[PDB]
């Protein structure tokens, strides 16, 4: 029993974190095979950042403008290229600890583990959800750029996030491992801000199924609802609209609990309209939306506490 | 910015998890140097558990009654002993991935990272606090016994918890790495239950200091309080009594924010009496008590957002 925000074991990623220095700036890089990936703003000064032209800044650098430190060892750069908002540094040594890996672009609402690193040294690990406004509510200080987000399936690491910046409201933005930003953000110092956010409806429903799997049914009711009638309530409370694709995704959790998806939507509607009456669900006084259906199946028992 | 329940990177511990089999039971073990540690109830059957005599059960086993699997490799047991509620198995191979480590017994209210493992394979990582009633609110299924809790200081792993059981309310109990249980629990199937719990006052205060460090002061007031007047309110709301030792511990966080400890206690008293008025603190609608002062200093900036 129990239900926690649970990250993937981070060991496979720890053996890939390095330090990258360009001039006076140091940040983290990701060392896979003979390549080190890091944010391209490592080549910028404080003044460059206000209006950088990265093509023009990078042509002025050589291979020996970059220092890569893997633990105690210096790695020699033998090539460099830019891929969107990432710098790719070729190094003289293949990482012996390179795991089986993939680069994936995750979708809003999906979750991943974050390995916070400073000066190439892993510092902490926690679980994050990609918000609908393409930010994450991470925990990051200066020096955290280059930190990565990942999922692990069996022995294969799926890297999906590299950290680049913190926005004025304190939330965080970055790229996939092809250097394409999540969201409309850019790596320059401008007045950009995160857009308005919304609650991840699919995740709230998955989490309510987790509560039933783990033995709690107090929030259910005798009612059902249509997609359209639920989405009218969802609009009022700033929830994402429920789609038929989301209904189909909840199929297995609906089958394990015997609660039809639209019946659980009637439960959620009632929770939104009446509140929770000073009760808790899986220890929470609010509706959690940072667990996907996959996270619930990963963590919960396959047998419901009936 | 940001503030998350953050675990230590788990890689150093992952390289120490093995599988231990005795008869039909399989659970996790901790492999350090030439020794594997695991719960002694691995030698019990379902019937033994109702009333086991572990001295009598263990004398009936040989070295080859135990199978240890480290990844793909079988480790040969060459010795076995019991230390309190743990089995110690000597094996023919020293773990090459053994980190610098220590065994510590943590105190109630302190936190640690948990590496959940099944069949000797790490599954997930999350952060837990030792409750005052000597349980932890973990996330564990059958097969999780032998999973360990740890902290990491620099490159030294301080193991403090090994998982043994889940209690009727769904919370978890276990031992230190000398096999002594936290709390009054025993490794046999009886009617034992977790005692009544209480809120960790020192941690709530540390977390309020984190909120101020990160830029939020809405919950402060112009009042101060004495230790005794606070503890009268603490008794009413099921908070641990505040001691002078706890006041001394908060010294550095008080210095960084310029908020005297007894002034922050006046703030907390007002929060307990008036509620939070539909506001949040560091994203939470409730008062968090699973962050120690050490956790706050570890994660927060050393400069306050004034
Ligand atoms: C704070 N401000 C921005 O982060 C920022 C804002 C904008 Br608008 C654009 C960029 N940009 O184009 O890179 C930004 N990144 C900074 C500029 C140069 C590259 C790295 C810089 N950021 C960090 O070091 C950083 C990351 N995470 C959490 C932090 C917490 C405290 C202090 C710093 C950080
Ligand atoms: C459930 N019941 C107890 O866990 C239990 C209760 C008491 Br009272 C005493 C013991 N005791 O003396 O060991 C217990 N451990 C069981 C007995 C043999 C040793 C391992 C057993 N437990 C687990 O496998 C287990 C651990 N964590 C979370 C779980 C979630 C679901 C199912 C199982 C677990």
């Amino acid at each position: 029993s129990g239900f926690r925000k649970m990250a993937f074991p981070s060991g496979k990623v720890e053996g890939c974190m390095v330090q990258v220095t360009c001039g006076t700036t140091t940040l983290n890089g990701l060392w896979l095979d003979d390549t080190v990936y890091c944010p391209r703003h490592v080549i910028c000064t404080a003044e460059d950042m206000l209006n950088p032209n990265y093509e023009d800044l990078l042509i002025r650098k050589s291979n020996h403008s970059f220092l890569v430190q893997a633990g105690n060892v210096q790695l020699r750069v033998i090539g460099h290229s830019m891929q969107n908002c990432l710098l790719r540094l070729k190094v003289d040594t293949s990482n012996p600890k390179t795991p089986k890996y993939k680069f994936v672009r995750i979708q809003p609402g999906q979750t991943f583990s974050v390995l916070a690193c400073y000066n190439g040294s892993p510092s902490g690990v926690y679980q994050c959800a990609m918000r609908p406004n393409h930010t994450i509510k991470g925990s990051f200080l200066n020096g955290s750029c280059g930190s990565v987000g990942f999922n692990i399936d069996y022995d294969c690491v799926s890297f999906c996030y590299m950290h680049h910046m913190e926005l004025p409201t304190g939330v965080h933005a970055g790229t996939d491992l092809e250097g394409k930003f999540y969201g409309p953000f850019v790596d320059r110092q401008t007045a950009q801000a995160a857009g308005t956010d919304t609650t991840i409806t699919l995740n709230v429903l998955a989490w309510l199924y987790a509560a039933v799997i783990n033995g709690d049914r107090w929030f259910l009711n005798r009612f059902t609802t249509t997609l359209n009638d639920f989405n009218l309530v969802a609009m009022k409370y700033n929830y994402e609209p429920l789609t038929q694709d989301h209904v189909d995704i909840l199929g297995p959790l609906s089958a394990q609990t015997g609660i039809a998806v639209l019946d659980m939507c009637a439960a959620l509607k009632e929770l939104l309209q009446n509140g929770m009456n000073g009760r808790t669900i899986l220890g929470s006084t609010i509706l959690e939306d940072e667990f996907t259906p996959f996270d619930v199946v990963r963590q919960c028992s396959g047998v419901t506490f009936q």
